């Protein structure tokens, strides 16, 4: 009944964080072996060594939504693409708490976030989301993997989980109970979004004018902005109230000097142009 608790993906050893249900033998044997573009799962060194001189596959499977310079998106249907995504799911609780589904993937859309060289395109992280989401949930799980973790690829994939909402016209927020780290990185990602904003807008904007020019949610915001103190309470109605050297004094700290990547909304391909 051991369970796995390390993993060989593309040239990284990686150590767990929880436990994950690979079928019971997997688990027996001492690192498990992932092949870093098609997410097979394998027992041996010798069987994945064999795996990747077989293997063709170079990158996620489905729609490449997103592509500059060498970061690109994945867009993978659960239905499509089951075994990929079981696979993807299986990887994920291992560094994922709370996430309770792994082999049921169609009700689902995967963002796979890759960074490409010249031998293929290696994976970073990804989120998940639910095809028909009855709360309003832009990102069901969001996972960067560790070595990755705090380099600003899980503030791309917040932007771009934003990007897709604002495509649909609609606000959205990350399903309940966020991770640890996913909760820090979804407030830091609200406070510089909303910092931005108001300092160059003036401030002349409400929650509701915030809320669509961004796709988060009011609550969202006015939790950000209660944190920031930021806000007024006036008759049962959040009231933006905010000066310069509030602004700049929120902003001016060392979170907000790493330089992202930057979701270009001309590089994602929502629509065909026909
Ligand atoms: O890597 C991340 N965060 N660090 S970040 O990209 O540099 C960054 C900087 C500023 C603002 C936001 C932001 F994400 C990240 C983000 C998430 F949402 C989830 C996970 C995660 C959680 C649990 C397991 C694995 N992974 C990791
Ligand atoms: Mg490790
Ligand atoms: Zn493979």
């Amino acid at each position: 009944v051991k369970y796995v608790d390390k993993i060989h993906i593309g040239n990284y050893e990686i150590d767990a964080w929880y436990f994950s249900p690979f079928p019971e033998d997997y688990g027996k044997q001492p690192k498990l072996w992932l092949c870093e573009y098609c997410l097979k799962y394998m027992k041996y060194e010798k069987s994945y060594r064999f795996h990747l001189g077989q293997c063709q596959w170079r990158q996620p499977p489905g729609k490449e939504i997103y592509r500059k310079s060498n970061i690109s998106v994945h867009e993978v249907d659960g239905k499509d693409h089951k075994i990929y995504c079981q696979n993807l799911c299986l990887l994920a609780k291992l560094f994922l708490d709370h996430k309770t589904l792994y082999f049921d993937v169609e009700p689902f859309v995967f963002y796979i976030l890759t960074e490409v060289d010249r031998q293929g395109a290696h994976i970073v992280g990804y989120f998940s989301k639910e095809k028909e989401s009855p709360d309003g949930n832009n990102v069901s799980c969001i996972m960067i993997l560790p070595p990755y973790q705090r380099r600003g690829y899980g503030r791309f994939l917040i932007a771009f989980s934003y990007e897709l909402s604002k495509l649909e016209s609609t606000v959205g927020s990350p399903e309940k109970p966020l991770s640890d780290l996913g909760k820090l990185s979804y407030r830091s990602y609200w406070s510089w979004v909303l910092l931005e904003n108001l300092r160059d807008f003036r401030g002349t904007l409400s929650i509701k004018d915030l809320s669509q020019m961004t796709s988060i949610t009011q609550n969202d915001i006015i939790s950000t902005l209660q944190s920031l103190n930021m806000v007024k309470y006036w008759k049962g109605q959040h009231v933006i109230c905010v000066t310069p050297k509030l602004v700049e004094e929120h902003l001016k700290s060392a979170q907000y000097k790493k330089p992202p990547i930057t979701v270009d909304s001309v590089c994602l391909k929502w629509a065909p142009p026909k």
